[PDB]
């Protein structure tokens, strides 16, 4: 069990008696009066303790990746990497490492959608016996500025206008587009964002990444520059934004649903950590600077080599406890990896440890038992807010005759101290400035739009021609064209139509026509069908429940979630129309009998708002999603002027369907369904 | 203009070349480097200000009600209303005073939907020329609970099962239905927040309502139950939930913009002021009691008499500023209005002052610009975290000598002092109990469902 | 061992490598640098965790009380109680219940002197299998004011001027005596403050106070008044003010420096609980109302009864994890035990439980391992800043049907619950006032002064004299003075003659001759001299070392402990005279020989201030210790004009020397050597 150390703090209440905090058993549904109708006593020392706790329950969330959730598991290693790295949890063949991973979105507040469009976080730690390595990583491999000074500024954009802190969860607003337009580093990201990457079908369906360069180095202190990749087991796979909007009003919750669902059907998700490892002196060799986070290293010039993999098999018990109180830092780093004067991580360094003091309250937040190490704490520190142990050493300073040494000095020679790497140096004026190697913000973005499948572009170009459409000042969307403009004419051209505007001449500097792989996501079937989740529309009328719970029946041998929906809760359904909608599933399918809710009065019981079955298909099929029918239900698609002959779209006997039906789910998304410019 | 007073805080960047929190000139889009392609120093003070800031910037949410929004405006009283109430705001006929709204759902957190199904918000600061006078109240007249040690039970069911944090800004799930159906009390205000006040249209399309009986007191001393009600002017209007569900994915600031807009493009939306006034000796006539905030008094017991009039018509400047800390508590009374034994009331004049503590991690909250009073403070307290005044008496005590007796008590009779209701009394033995009179749990949902349209 | 529970929380770091906060091996003896003479790197991560936790060590001092220090123990108790209270803790004979205790002043600020003069704090927690109880009580029966919401006045008052934080730990300044004067309920613990209460010889010679009045219940309801009282096995004792002065400055750590040493020395102090037991329809019946905290209740009216003892034999571990954090609170209370109308001890169960949001800055403090119940947390509280838990009760609701209705419900019949005394009742109208019953302020402060010896009686009057003489304000000195009129016209002339004013004509309202017992410090010698502490002034030259030596050994049987002093440290010497001090000790002996550093070229010595031997003996004698010289060492008597036929002067043998010591260390001080009026 991968919670195991968890273990000593839990608390079971079950078949005790209420207590106070300070212990003492009690009753607590009562104020304490003055008479029957009385005021309450401020001597209610029961109440007090009560709400007052109550009144503290919230702290700060977090400054950016307020939504997220995350879960338990395990890495393990392949080989023994020791010829890479000093990296213990990398030290030895089938080695086992705990992990914990919040996945997160990044603009929005606690209580916003999973499915807004957005970055997304994935950050993985892991609980070494050379202590707390963090990789605190997105979704995405680039980020959209090249210093770390700039944070608040491309932060503060993004999120909502501080007059009237609108909008929530969404850069489709003036002040981000006026930023990504006027720091046009941004634009890779900014691309990524606006590509599937932005609106995922869940956590488990995303890769992860660094983004930096970091370092790994041995014993002997020999590096090698690294960028970390972990590359999904359940394939990558995305919505479209049409549908992740109706998901954001009908499931706010779908992300962290989806993953807690797969854990606790004991359908864990796996990721392989993976790395491109680069010599010191090819820092410069590819075309950009390797210290520049707002480029990738295409794979094609360093193919991945595999390390481990990592599980995720434990839910949290308490969600608070647990996900959010947990402290991610990328300064939780270990001996055998050294950092890069990447200058956006380089600030981080700063930013992570200075922003736990906020949202904890106090310098103690290590000893939180989701933050507490698993190979031991032994230093000179003491006191702060919340001090948790009692220290046994009282000559708590070094060098020191009295303590005979202890805790003593471990550097690379001695007690496996962490160690910078020997190798670096500085060379130059001190400087405010950035390295001119960084100056191009253009050709990764067209490598990236180029690497893209035909209706896959059609979907970034939709996603810009959106957001860009809510932008109120004209000055700045000629902005954002001009900039799109020295990365496609062609994407500008198609962008401006939207907006009504005339696209600049094309601008060719930056254009070029080079691919990579690795970077599409529709271009991929899915490896596996195992939980994704069928809606099985039926009736509680004549027959068709029977073949609705056949059909489920069949298709649960395939690791396939699901609900069979009917217009009450009759024995077999899992979900009435009221409550359903076609984005909690990946197929839907009507059962035969069912097409009679698709007209008429059948359409239109008090038990659900008006056409709700038609909606369900429709929606399904706008979106891209496998559709079918069985036997007679054939005329439910007929109804909504879908035809069998249709990719993804299936009609006849059940078996027929149920094949169909699976093989489409690995199709995943039927893109013969989107019009392309 | 409502927002005068705070014209004194605000800061102008126009022109001006960006500095450091302590002043002197920067720049500080690039950080200090050992080098062209080197590491970052420890010595570049100017990054750490910025991003030491930045990494602050957050603060708890509110532990209800955390996801809302506000406005200036001004109340104005329609009469010299000094024969109910001692109230300074309602002394005078024509008399103005500057108020704050903030609206609200109540389960989600700060970034949840306002289209979500829920009770609303409805909370109003009068600033007073005889101090902050608070009406904290939601769009429905009844609450879940009769006594405010339940508070928790109630808000911890409702929100989201602690195990995974699923469902956001939502009722529907087991912990809140099992808690509604075991707390039979909950079923009144249930049944409000699944009719149309559970997904008003817009903030403006809302009545309020303080929900508990209070006092009104004249300068003598005699009271009169009452129960405050605002009458939107533009009217009550809901949303289907199939559209509010919709709605909460395609723009969850549905709610927020539309009030803002509304006051942005000069319409101003209005309530009126209206009370129910009723007698010491008719707590109990109704047949329910008047201190159980799970009833309401039917208009035809006692009609809905209009006071005055509020109208907003001034956004935030900055809504962190502004709407993110300002601290409502229904403890903010002023001379002329009492509380009652309404044991839900009760125990929120407690958590409202307490919870400022964690929210402000601080006990100088009041003197924010958004929370100080119009009207003066003068008192004997000190320090504290961020002490941001400097006080002149350093006899910080009384009674004293030194100080000359300033500053100085004030009671009923002498410098319109805050009192108690005189005639006020308690009797019986101290129990944890609730009176028997609470007991009906079922008449007024019956009453509330009866009188809806068939649809 | 009463810390049995906290040793799962002790860190080892003996034979271990240096470490970050997150795990790792590091060394953080050196900054990284960008060259050998280069600026330091932001990415130097080691330098920032070490750094931020250095920088956010401290936490705001208790906003009174600051200054203190505390022990774990073990109270025991004498009896099945159940006749009396329900209280676990106090239900079977010899049923043992670890303790905590931490004493302090009132008015300094952390750091400030143990020996200034004020009241003092003695707080301890029961850790009873039926949760937390704590007795927050003082060395001093009564309190200054009557209602809670006097309390910052009172406070404000009291602690240093707002404009320039002077002065430092105590009341000698206007704003104090303005308050004093304008409040007159405050004059009662004001004459405990200004007798020996107010300068303690340390905290194992206090008694103790929960000063309100609470009740005690049986299972059955039935309800007692009580007052809690401790009794310390050590006797009272007090120093003398000017004493106390000059070792606030040579220790600040006295008292604090002589708990842990008499824990560590395996010379535990003990305090027997007491109770003073009386009927609900006493509460007006002896002249003043028990629900009035300015008063004490006379043990001619109702004896003390002991209950238990409590035992002090283990020091914290770490001073600030377990001392400093400590989070004391007199809504701490257990099924057996009520509250009562007392409107001080109302408003403290309010700001106790508040204040520890401001000291530990969230609402998570009980989870400290210092303030943990051992008999366990079991409710539906979740999250707040520092969630140390994690909860396994996902309907944290009640009532549920989900959680089968656990955590359950506990009452006076089910589930040994707290409850209220179930015959309480309220009757009147609302009201912002205080009963005329808490009218008289002057009688009792009268009846403790009556009690006193005349010296104690003097002290009282000297302190007094020596603290209104520093107030600049002539007004306030004559409100003082009108004031202590009421009390007794002899105290108010005796205080005037000091502020050089006419005392007021007797106003005999108040005044009467009555005493009561127990009051007193200096009427009774003390029942041991175990762990007092005795200064053998000797010298390095001659054979005056080996002889302190023996005196040391001899003294030393009967527990005392033993300083030999000398002007260097050679071998046998404890201490030099530059580094030793009148103040640090119970009894000043001159061994033979030492006469030579008294005067001659013996007392010249570079290795300590002129005068230095003869300062101390000089200050001794002065202080009221016993003082002796052996042998020809009386001549270190002679000169300083003191001679052997005085009480508490000891001359002669070692043998005889030693028998009178010991025999004046019982009585402590020589109250004949100090001036009384007249
Ligand atoms: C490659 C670029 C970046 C990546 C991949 C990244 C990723 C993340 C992730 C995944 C989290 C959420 C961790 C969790 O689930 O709790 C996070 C939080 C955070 N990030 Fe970043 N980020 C980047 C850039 C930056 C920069 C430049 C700054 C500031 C200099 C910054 C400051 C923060 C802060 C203050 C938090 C909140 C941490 C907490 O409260 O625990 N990030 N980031
Ligand atoms: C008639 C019953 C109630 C009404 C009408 C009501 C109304 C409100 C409103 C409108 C707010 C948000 C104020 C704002 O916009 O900032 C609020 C917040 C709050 N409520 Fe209540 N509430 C009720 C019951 C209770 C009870 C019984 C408790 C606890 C005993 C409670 C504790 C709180 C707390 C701690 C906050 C957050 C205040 C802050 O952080 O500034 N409420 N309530
Ligand atoms: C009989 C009257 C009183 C007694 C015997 C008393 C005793 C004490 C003691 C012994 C402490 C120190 C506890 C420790 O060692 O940590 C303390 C602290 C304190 N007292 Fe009192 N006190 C009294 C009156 C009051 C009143 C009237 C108030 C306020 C209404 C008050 C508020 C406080 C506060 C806020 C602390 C700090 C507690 C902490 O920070 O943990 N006290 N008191």
């Amino acid at each position: 069990d991968a919670r195991q150390r968890l273990k000593e703090v839990e608390v079971d209440d079950n078949g005790q008696f209420m207590t106070t905090d300070f212990g003492g058993n009690i009753e607590e549904q009562f104020s304490l009066k003055a008479g029957g109708r009385g005021s309450t006593l401020l001597e209610d020392f029961i109440f007090r303790q009560k709400l007052q706790h109550f009144d503290h329950e919230r702290i700060p969330e977090r400054v950016v990746h307020a939504r997220g959730a995350g879960a338990h598991g395990i890495f393990t290693s392949y080989g023994d990497w020791s010829n890479i790295t000093a990296a213990s949890f990398l030290g030895a063949k089938d080695k086992q490492t705990p992990v914990f991973v919040r996945f997160s979105t990044v603009a929005g507040s606690r209580g916003s959608a999973d499915t807004a469009r957005d970055v997304h976080g994935f950050a993985t730690r892991f609980y070494t016996d050379e202590g707390n390595f963090d990789i605190v990583g997105n979704n995405i491999p680039v980020f959209f500025i090249q210093d770390a000074i700039r944070f608040p500024d491309l932060i503060h954009s993004v999120k909502p206008s501080p007059d009237n802190e609108v909008p929530q969860a969404a850069t489709a607003h003036d002040s981000a587009w006026d930023f990504f337009s006027s720091q046009p580093s941004a634009l890779h990201t900014l691309f990524w964002a606006m590509s599937g990457n932005g609106i995922p079908r869940s956590y488990r369906h995303m890769d992860g990444f660094g983004i930096h360069t970091f370092r790994l180095v041995t014993e002997d202190g020999k590096s090698k520059l690294v960028k970390w990749h972990w590359k999904t087991k359940q394939g990558k796979a995305a919505l479209v934004w049409e549908e992740a909007q109706v998901l954001a009003g009908k499931n706010a919750d779908f992300h962290r649903q989806d993953l807690w669902d797969a854990i606790e059907s004991g359908n864990a998700p796996s990721w392989e950590l993976a790395v491109q490892l680069i010599d010191e002196d090819k820092a410069q060799a590819y075309g950009f600077d390797l210290l520049d986070p707002t480029k990738f290293l295409p794979e094609e010039f360093a193919p991945l080599q595999v390390l481990g993999e990592m599980t995720l098999n434990r839910n949290p018990m308490n969600y608070f406890a647990e996900t959010e109180q947990i402290s991610f830092q990328p300064g939780h780093i270990v001996r055998g990896v050294d950092f890069t004067e990447d200058p956006l991580l380089q600030g981080r360094l700063y930013s992570y440890l200075d922003t736990q003091l906020n949202r904890h309250r106090g310098p103690n937040f290590e000893q939180l038992p989701i933050n507490r190490p698993v190979s031991g704490v032994h230093n000179n520190h003491r006191d702060g807010q919340g001090q948790a142990w009692i220290h046994k050493n009282i000559h708590h300073y070094s060098p020191s005759y009295l303590n005979k040494g202890y805790p003593a000095q471990a550097n690379q020679t001695v007690g496996r101290g962490f160690f910078t790497t020997p190798g670096r140096t500085a060379s130059g004026v001190l400087n405010r400035e950035l390295s001119a190697t960084f100056d191009d913000h253009y050709t990764q973005p067209r490598l990236f739009f180029n690497s893209l499948t035909p209706v896959e572009q059609q979907f970034v170009i939709n996603a810009i021609r959106f957001e860009a459409s809510h932008v109120t000042n004209e000055q700045v969307k000629k902005n954002v064209l001009e900039q799109l403009n020295k990365i496609s004419n062609d994407v500008a051209k198609r962008v401006a139509v939207a907006l009504g505007l005339e696209a600049p001449q094309p601008d060719p500097t930056y254009y070029h026509n080079n691919v990579t792989r690795g970077v599409s996501i529709f271009n991929e079937s899915l490896p596996t069908i195992a939980t994704l989740r069928v809606g099985v529309l039926s009736t509680t009328k004549g027959g068709s429940l029977d073949k609705a719970k056949a059909l489920k029946e069949q298709l649960e041998k395939d690791g396939l979630k699901v609900t069979v929906i009917a217009e009450y809760l009759a024995s077999g359904v899992d979900q009435t129309y009221s409550a359903a909608d076609a984005t909690a599933f990946d197929a839907v399918v009507v059962a035969e009998g069912a097409e009679r809710v698709f007209s008429g009065k059948g359409a239109m019981s008090p038990l659900f708002p008006a056409g709700r079955p038609s909606q369900i298909l429709t929606d399904g099929y706008r979106w891209g999603k496998p559709v079918a029918a069985v036997g007679s239900a054939k005329k439910a698609l007929q109804s909504i002027g879908v035809e069998e002959k249709e990719a993804g779209v299936y009609a006849g006997a059940q078996d027929e369907v149920i094949k169909g039906v699976e093989e489409g789910l690995k199709v995943f998304k039927f893109l013969e369904r989107f019009a392309v410019d």
